[PDB]
RNA sequence: UUUUUUUUU
């Protein structure tokens, strides 16, 4: 089975009869699904929790560590966000003993038994041994719905395969629908059974209101469009639209926010989290608001004392700059901002002052929605559309669920209200329906090949790269029933030894090739037949007065004339009068499966016109497009309406004995004479030479058919006495051979979709000097292995003598072009040396893109070289001399958070280069970069975290 | 006009 879907609610009745000494004891009672998850964690199973609220999963995520600390063993807790894995660090150090943390720069206590890591580091310490993996029991994958990401979903699937069998896995999730085809994949990729627990109905449910502006001075009206019972209320939506109708940027929005906070302050719904969707819009209304003073005296005193004790670590001028003062003023009134263009010390101050209720309004953004939990009372949105990938799209359902989920608090309020704040135009409830309710999202797999995996797998001998592709989740549906495919192959290989070898010497010489001619020609006509009904020109021909040949299990190439064409052009049902033999029977028991009709030449040229052996009766059948063998050229102007008013009238069981109508008799006699008048079927309405079409495929098909008919009309096998038996036996073996071939291909190695891209990348890799022939890593490959990003470009640049001959205060500016991810530009007040190094680096990028595009890869040289985005070179060059921050702030118009982030991101390459400069043997760039690194990190750019020390 | 991660030796 490999995946056990344990029932969420039914099984557990006795949680304390067994397990009477829980490894951890809370201050309240764990509910049913957490009881079941702990019940399965007791027996050393591997649960897959899928819950809503972040505080329901960490009861398991710390009971597993209480068990880990009880046994002296070790556990690795992995979270994707670098800032989310610090408050967890604080809570695990406060709750019990030693918990080490490892991130891009922090290495706090790398010897504990709760190392907290980002998965991109565990993927880096799986390629080597690292001697920690010998001691694990549990690996708590925290947020496992980042597989659906496009730029990091490959890490979780590179990790989940290489993990050995003895290491148990815990997968916390966010209630995705398709949990049973993923836990089954992990269950049968390893050989352990996996239990799935999924919950709904988070406590303290939430009412989704809608606030539309009116009488912005005091009046606030809230319309209910969703309730505690899931019932959609359209009445509120309608009320909103009329409310917008009677009335029919910053000065109005200020009154909108003062009306919202005026109707909110009258009640106790104070701790309100506004979600804005752009940092300029986020700080604009916070600047323009400018008078609330929502804070009393004692909380003002506590805020002031706390804020100076926390800020007084850093030096003097560094605590007096515009943002710090402005933010302190806002906090003094009780207002905060939490966007991504602010210093991390202020994101941290706002979050640590929001978890104790000393701030009342937060103009947060999605980073607060993901990186922390800290539940608040009332969440208010600000818009419906965001700008993700330059398409300025509408917000999709999965996100909304999370922010709405952090609306209710736990036992400090009855429920939680989520207020949407549509202001510009009507809410357009139609898309609100599928966004605000809807199955959250499936679980995809964004697997792709990078150079790092290829190098770190060629480096090792016992692992092959196609192994990783076969074990990949994007191959799971294909490779699901692999044991059944191989068993079918192995049990039909036995069957192959069975059939006798026939003798074709003489009259049977061309029997196999003839066989081939029979199938393909037939297939061709069907393709041509498809090219007949799919055409718009057939759609003009398809009308009353059309005779067709009908071919299905009931009618065997019986000639019919269509009475009418259905008005519904989707399901083409044709009421058509077709001649058939008068039924000389009423009992289905004499009818049985008969001999498989061998194709004779008389059967393979056109359609053998059936001549009824009995009297010429009629039927009127409701025909499909696929049941008609041919569209005949004849135009019989018969009037369908009277024939319908006669057949449908007569088809009363009581009216089966009506006298025939003249139109029916005339149609039957004319059809019968036409049946006699063509020896094997009249010519069809030619697709090209009669319908005036120009598709090449139909012309090749028609000429191939003509050549095959001429060839088939001379076969010698048709005259042999034992033609049918040997022939049918050959048919059976040929089908078995074809299905075996397809079966082996599906089990073969060419099935992998990305294999040609693997070959092309390997070839381009070997064209540079990184891998010898027959796939053995060379020295440049081993250099490019241990690199963070852009390994190829960095190692090629390092090996060449471009950078070697520059100043240490200039190499930082040269490397600043790889990291900024910001709108870029050139400079004016720059030395000459930087100004020629930029063309050299860009020329190297052009060379790399030209060797990339000259191998088979599809990435144009311009799109590859456009990743090089200089424009922080001057700022980093001035910063890495001793120049203080204020001049940097003045210099140019970019928010000082996206600059400080770039500076640590640069200090992590002038530290990931210590590993390659010490391995190639070039100790003078190492001795310049180990200076250029210690001269760049001195102050609030690299200020230590608050809840770290 | 979003967010975003890549230890040690």
């Amino acid at each position: 089975q490999w995946a056990i879907p344990v029932d969420a609610t039914s099984p557990v009745g006795d949680f304390y009869r067994l397990i009477p000494q829980p490894a951890f004891q809370w201050a309240f009672e764990p509910d049913v699904f957490q009881k079941q998850a702990i019940l399965h964690l007791e027996r050393h199973d591997s649960v897959f929790v899928a819950a809503h609220t972040s505080a329901g999963k960490t009861v398991v995520a710390e009971y597993a560590i209480a068990l880990a600390q009880k046994h002296m063993t070790r556990t690795i807790y992995t979270s994707p966000i670098k800032a989310l894995s610090n408050q967890k660090f604080r809570d695990f150090r406060n709750t019990f003993g030693d918990v080490g943390l490892l991130t891009g720069d922090v290495q706090l206590h790398p010897e504990a038994s709760c190392l907290i890591m980002t998965t991109e580091i565990l993927r880096s310490m799986l390629y080597s041994g690292s001697d920690v993996i010998r001691d694990l029991e549990w690996v708590i994958f925290d947020e496992v719905h980042y597989i659906n990401d496009v730029e990091r979903g490959v890490v979780w699937e590179e990790v989940l395969i290489m993990l050995p069998d003895h290491v148990s896995i815990i997968l916390l999730s966010a209630t995705v629908p398709n949990a049973l085809e993923f836990a089954d994949w992990i269950g049968r990729l390893k050989r352990r059974q996996i239990y799935v627990i999924s919950t709904v109905t988070r406590p303290v449910p939430l009412e989704h209101y809608l606030f539309t502006g009116n009488s912005s001075k005091t009046q606030g009206e809230l319309f209910l469009l969703l309730d505690s019972r899931g019932a959609f209320h359209t009445k509120g939506y309608y009320a909103a639209v009329e409310a917008k109708k009677e009335r029919m940027g910053p000065a109005q929005d200020r009154g909108v926010y003062l009306s919202l906070l005026a109707s909110l302050r009258t009640r106790a719904q104070l701790p309100v989290v506004v979600f804005t969707f752009s940092r300029g819009r986020c700080d604009e209304q916070a600047s323009g608001l400018t008078s609330l003073d929502l804070t009393t005296s004692s909380e003002k005193s506590e805020i002031h004392l706390f804020l100076q004790r926390c800020l007084a670590r850093l030096r003097g001028s560094d605590r007096q700059l515009p943002q710090v003062l402005h933010m302190s003023e806002l906090l003094n009134r009780g207002l905060g901002v939490h966007h991504s263009g602010i210093l991390p010390i202020l994101k941290e101050i706002v979050e640590m002052l929001f978890s104790r209720g000393l701030v009342k309004v937060l103009f947060a953004t999605e980073t607060f929605a993901m990186g922390v939990n800290m539940p608040a009372r009332t969440v208010v949105f600000d818009s419906m559309r965001k700008h993700d990938g330059s398409t300025f799209r509408d917000l999709l359902p999965g996100e909304y669920v999370q922010m709405a989920g952090r609306a209710g608090r736990r036992g400090l309020d009855p429920t939680g209200t989520v207020i949407l704040l549509c202001k510009g135009r009507v809410p357009e409830m139609a898309d609100l329906h599928r966004m605000m309710m809807g199955k959250p999202s499936q679980l995809q797999s964004q697997f792709r090949l990078t150079y790092t995996m290829i190098l770190n797998l060629l480096r090792v001998d016992a692992l092959r790269v196609e192994d990783m592709m076969k074990r990949s989740f994007s191959e799971f549906p294909s490779r699901k029933d692999s044991k059944a495919h191989e068993q079918a192959l192995a049990e039909l290989t036995k069957r192959l030894g069975a059939l006798e070898e026939p003798d074709m010497t003489g009259q049977l010489v061309d029997l196999p090739e003839y066989y081939s001619w029979g199938e393909e020609l037939t297939e061709t006509q069907h393709m041509i037949q498809r090219r007949i009904m799919e055409s718009v020109n057939g759609l003009k021909s398809l009308s009353a007065g059309r005779v067709v040949v009908v071919k299905n299990q009931e009618h065997h190439n019986a000639l019919g004339v269509i009475l009418q064409v259905s008005s519904n052009s989707t399901s083409r049902v044709f009421t058509t009068l077709v001649l058939c033999d008068k039924p000389l029977s009423q009992d289905p028991q004499d009818r049985g499966p008969a001999t498989a009709e061998v194709p004779y030449p008389d059967d393979l040229v056109g359609f053998k016109l059936f001549l009824p052996e009995g009297p010429c009766d009629h039927t009127v059948v409701k025909l499909q497009p696929g049941d008609m063998a041919a569209i005949t050229t004849k135009v019989l102007r018969v009037n369908g309406e009277k024939i319908l008013e006669d057949f449908s009238k007569r088809q009363q069981p009581k009216f089966k004995k009506d006298p025939p109508l003249a139109a029916v008799t005339t149609a039957v006699q004319e059809l019968l004479r036409l049946a006699q008048a063509h020896p094997a079927g009249p010519p069809t309405l030619d697709p090209v030479n009669d319908l005036q079409l120009k598709d090449m495929s139909v012309v090749e098909g028609g000429l191939r058919a003509r050549k095959l008919e001429e060839l088939i009309q001379g076969a010698q096998c048709v005259h042999s006495p034992r033609f049918p038996a040997q022939y049918l036996k050959l048919r059976e073996r040929m089908q078995i051979q074809k299905e075996m071939e397809r079966l082996r291909f599906l089990l073969s190695d060419q099935s992998l979709l990305l294999l040609p891209e693997y070959h092309q990348r390997v070839e381009v890799l070997r064209t540079l000097g990184y891998v010898d022939e027959a796939g053995t890593v060379k020295l440049a490959g081993r250099v490019a292995c241990a690199m963070s990003s852009h390994e190829l470009l960095l190692t090629e640049l390092m090996f060449d003598n471009a950078l070697s001959t520059l100043r240490p205060e200039e190499i930082a500016a040269l490397l600043s072009g790889l990291v900024c991810q910001s709108p870029g530009d050139a400079g004016d007040q720059l030395p000459n040396t930087l100004k020629q190094g930029i063309e050299r680096v860009r020329a190297v990028a052009k060379r790399i893109g030209e060797v990339q595009v000259a191998c088979g890869l599809n990435q144009t040289v311009e799109e590859f070289v456009g990743e090089l985005n200089f424009g922080l070179v001057e700022v980093v060059y001035e910063w890495a001399r001793g120049m203080p921050f204020s001049e940097l702030a003045g210099l140019s118009g970019t928010p000082e958070g996206l600059v400080v982030r770039c500076i640590q991101r640069l200090a992590e390459m002038c530290r990931s280069l210590r590993g390659a400069a010490r391995l190639v043997g070039e100790p003078v760039l190492g001795a310049k970069m180990e200076t250029a690194a210690t001269l760049l990190r001195r102050d609030i750019v690299f200020a230590a975290s608050l809840y770290t020390q």
